[PDB]
Parts: structure tokens; C-alpha cells; sequence
């Protein structure tokens, strides 16, 4: 309907897949060349279904800062023919706070779906489902079941991917530049 939603829907038609694991269906980020994101929680195995089309997982990684702490941030290498766009030179260098962010998510559940979530604070540590977690974002948004992955994005930035939530508000861990070198 505006700018932030016109961002949001050139990151979703181009740079995202429905990726299905033992644990549910999430909105999956491609970034670069076979490379994706999902939340660590979906539990990565060594096939996936990326549009219900049955794949190998050539690598995954679940990411920890230097502490030895939970990110909850997994990256994929797909084992697919075709390469996503490389929206890189969309990602923040540094950890930060953004105004007006859309959280947009598509699967079979809600496909097409686009929250303008507001506000987004640098919130830090969160006990994430009882595990410690690092660079979290928070969004005032009582966000719901089937939002994981869920691509956060300001105008001009992809920002974070939505990793929980407790009724009120949303939590996102941060995407930086420096993940994907």
C-alpha cells in the first residue's frame, strides 16, 4: 500500500521459497547463489522440501556468536538448479534500531501476508523457548504460529528473520552482511 510494503514485496517475489521440515512449514530467505536462512528451531536434516519439491542439503549451519551463544539463525546450501537474486548489498554491516518495519511471510497456512510491525529495538539477549539468545529485534506485533521465518525488512534493508514471540511482541534475529562473506 506504501513504500515499506513495496520493499517488502520485491524481497517476497524474488528471494523467498516454502521450505517444509519434520517440525512444520516456514517462510525460508534466500540470499545468494543456493545459499538460504531459516530459524534454527526448524531443525535442518539432510533433505528438505523447498516448494514441496523434495531437496538435498548440500551444508547447514547453525549460527553462535564468538560467547558460544545461540543466534537461532541456520544457513543452508540447497542443492537446487536455479540461483536466488544476491540481495547481500540489502543486509546491515552493524547491530541497530529501525522505524517502520514490515514482517512478511508466505506459506500454505499465509501466503501473501505483509504486518507493518512499527518500531524495532535493538533488544539483545532474549531466553529464547528456555535457550539463551543473542541479537534479537523486537517489534510491539502480536505475532502468531506459522510467522516463523518471516522475512523483517525495512525500506531499503532486510533486517532480521522472525524467530518467536510471547503474545504482545516479536522477536527477530538480526541479519548481518558479515554471515554471508
Amino acid at each position: 500500500m506504501g513504500p515499506g510494503f513495496d520493499f517488502a514485496q520485491a524481497i517476497m517475489k524474488k528471494n523467498t521459497v516454502i521450505a517444509r521440515t519434520e517440525k512444520g512449514e516456514f517462510t525460508m530467505l534466500g540470499v545468494y547463489d543456493r545459499v538460504a536462512v531459516i530459524p534454527t528451531h526448524a531443525s535442518v536434516g539432510e533433505i528438505i522440501y523447498i516448494n514441496d519439491v523434495e531437496t538435498r542439503v548440500l551444508d547447514a549451519c547453525a549460527l553462535r556468536d564468538l560467547t558460544d551463544t545461540n543466534l537461532e539463525i541456520t544457513i543452508v546450501k540447497l542443492d537446487r538448479n536455479q540461483k536466488f537474486r544476491d540481495i547481500r548489498h540489502f543486509l546491515p554491516r552493524c547491530e541497530d534500531d529501525y522505524n517502520d518495519a514490515v514482517l512478511s511471510v508466505h506459506t500454505s497456512k499465509f501466503p501473501n501476508m505483509y504486518i507493518p510491525v512499527g518500531q524495532v529495538t535493538n533488544y539483545g539477549f532474549l531466553n529464547l523457548g528456555g535457550t539463551p539468545t543473542h541479537r534479537i529485534l523486537m517489534y510491539n506485533f502480536p505475532t502468531r504460529a506459522g510467522q516463523c521465518g518471516g522475512v523483517v525488512t525495512t525500506t531499503g534493508k532486510v533486517i532480521g528473520i522472525h524467530v518467536g514471540g510471547n503474545g504482545a511482541q516479536g522477536f527477530a534475529a538480526m541479519l548481518l552482511h558479515s554471515y554471508f562473506t
